[PDB]
């Protein structure tokens, strides 16, 4: 599957307690659809827990470039109820929390 280029959520380059240089989201992201989905909206995305104040990198290393590389990981997991595992950091926290996002229910 596949999105167009389409950003919906706020990204700003920092540096946390452990220094791994990521972006925090201050907008909701995870309530946007349109690709294998088509149901921009708030609904899966609390099934997970996915809230405004977490950052997402989806890299190891808890290391992100931007908006930009996150448009493209997320159009690339978008799928009907697919889920899988995502790395975010609280402030220089390490953890690890599966997410199951449902384009076509």
């Amino acid at each position: 599957p596949l999105t167009r280029p389409y950003l919906g959520f706020r990204v700003a380059v920092g540096r946390d307690s452990s220094g791994c240089t990521t972006l925090s989201i201050q907008e909701v992201t995870q309530t946007y659809t349109g690709s294998n989905g088509g149901a921009d909206l708030m609904g899966p995305a609390f099934a997970a827990g996915l809230r405004v104040g977490d950052q997402l990198v989806r890299f190891a290393g808890y290391t992100v470039t931007e908006l930009a590389a996150f448009n493209t990981v997320v159009a690339r997991h978008v799928r009907p109820s697919a889920s899988i595992p995502v790395v975010f950091s609280r402030d220089g926290v390490v953890m690890s929390a599966t997410i199951v996002v449902g384009e076509l229910e």
